């Protein structure tokens, strides 16, 4: 189905290879990195006002990654 | 005492008002992100090899805040 959000959030997956360079095809992306933590974690900030919207959904981002592992989570903080 | 760190991480306060604006001073920062979760959380991320170091410690990003609330804690990551 189709995926939005306004907030920015975090990819887990087993390969994280190609997510770099997948999220720079999105202009609502601003920018992107790895967790210090977590191999598995990226996170992503999108650009002001800016909506991330991925039309084919997260079986869409499974599919340009190379990794079906692909979740798409939340990001956290200690205060919550 | 000395503050250094080589690893990303967040400030958590009451007042932060001045938290990017006093971030941007250090080329050892990248940049910074309040978050969208909790507004008393910024995320500083560091310039790849970058160390962030405070001489004065904590207490002298207090004092450059102006915030006595002011910590600097650990990210978190899902597990």
């Amino acid at each position: 189905a189709t995926f939005q959000t306004d907030a920015d959030f975090l990819l887990v997956g087993d390969d994280t290879s190609r997510y770099e360079e997948v999220m720079k095809t999105f202009d609502t992306v601003e920018a992107v990195r790895k967790s210090d933590l977590d191999d598995r974690v990226y996170m992503v900030c999108l650009k002001q006002g800016s909506t991330f919207v991925l039309n084919g959904g997260i079986e869409e981002l499974r599919l340009l990654t190379g990794d079906s592992t692909l979740e798409i989570q939340p990001m956290i903080v200690p205060t919550t």
